């Protein structure tokens, strides 16, 4: 039914595979780059947080990011840039009671979940260099084939 768990590690994910990270911490859940046109980092925020600046380490560099989470659910912020010299931008948001986050390499695109559980859906970032995107996890994760994406969407939205 479920492949894993795998320990936090840096690796190059194979295409058509969901990486389902079981978040617990509230720092950097996840980050990935191909060093050419993709830098993504999923950041975690605990419930009931008022607007404030917090410190995060993105790819070996400390950054200052304003965060807010008035909700009762955990907030997962997707940070993005397509240029090595640019700053990161708050691209997408995932509001979850399950604390689960996924990332996928497919169809020349990088996929993530966003929205609010139990109704989180997938979305994409464009790249010219999908295969070379390596990913670093900071919590235990599972591996799920794209043919069972419906299973992944269910775990994201209702948990394990």
């Amino acid at each position: 039914v479920l492949d894993g768990p795998y320990q936090p590690v840096a690796f190059k994910p194979p295409n058509d595979y969901w990486i389902l990270v079981n978040s617990n911490s509230n720092g950097v859940v996840l980050e990935g780059t191909n060093n050419t046109d993709v830098w993504v980092a999923i950041i975690s925020i605990e419930p009931n947080v008022n607007s404030e600046s917090r410190q995060y380490s993105l790819f070996g560099v400390n950054k200052q990011i304003t965060v807010v989470n008035t909700s009762n659910k955990w907030k997962f912020m997707e940070m993005f840039r397509n240029n090595s010299n640019a700053e990161f931008q708050h691209k997408r948001t995932l509001t979850s009671s399950t604390k689960l986050v996924g990332i996928l390499k497919h169809g020349g695109r990088l996929w993530t979940y966003h929205g609010e559980t139990p109704n989180a859906t997938t979305d994409y970032s464009t790249t010219s260099n999908l295969n070379e995107i390596s990913v670093t996890t900071y919590a235990e994760f599972y591996i799920i084939p794209r043919s069972q994406e419906s299973k992944c969407t269910e775990y994201i939205n209702t948990g394990l």
